[PDB]
């Protein structure tokens, strides 16, 4: 089958481990462990179509020359990792050579009524990037598979 490799980006405490363990895992960690590094594969469908995906869940600032998409998460209650996707974009597109990388922009932690990043800014980032914006929680399970998915399609698209 074919296989996928999605590395996870985004500043620190954002969610980045809560989201890979809610789609590979199904449960929510509460405890903030911070990640040295973590690595994990599953199979899925995704439209269809039988996949393996590889996802390394990275720290908050080589796994970017190996990865195929980025999803690249910030908090909608942590102004700060919302202005530091711009980073891990350019981080990105400088190890890729390339302005046309298969990438993600989520918002994280959408059950949280702590919000300082609103959505309509994040739209609007995402827009001029030409990549697509999902928001999520990893605490309820909202938008987690849409994420994953849709950097999978975005991976399929670029391929073809
Ligand atoms: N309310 C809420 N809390 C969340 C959500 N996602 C993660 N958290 C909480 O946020 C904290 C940090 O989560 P974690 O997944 O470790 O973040 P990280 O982005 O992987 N951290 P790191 O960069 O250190 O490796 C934990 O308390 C976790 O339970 C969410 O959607 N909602
Ligand atoms: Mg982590």
């Amino acid at each position: 089958m074919t296989e996928y490799k999605l590395v996870v980006v985004g500043a620190g405490g954002v969610g980045k481990s809560a989201l890979t363990i809610q789609l590979i895992q199904n449960h929510f960690v509460d405890e903030y462990d911070p990640t040295i590094e973590d690595s994990y594969r599953k199979q899925v469908v995704i439209d269809g179509e039988t996949c393996l995906l590889d996802i390394l869940d990275t720290a908050g600032q080589q796994y970017m020359r190996t990865g195929e998409g980025f999803l690249c998460v910030f908090a909608i209650n942590n102004t700060k990792s919302f202005e530091d996707i711009h980073h891990y974009r350019e981080q990105i597109k400088r190890v890729k050579d390339s302005e046309d990388v298969p990438m993600v922009l989520v918002g994280n932690k959408c059950d949280l009524p702590s919000r300082t990043v609103d959505t309509k800014q994040a739209q609007d980032l995402a827009r001029s990037y030409g990549i697509p914006f999902i928001e999520t929680s990893a605490k309820t399970r909202q938008g987690v598979d849409d994420a994953f998915y849709t950097l999978v399609r975005e991976i399929r698209k670029h391929k073809e």
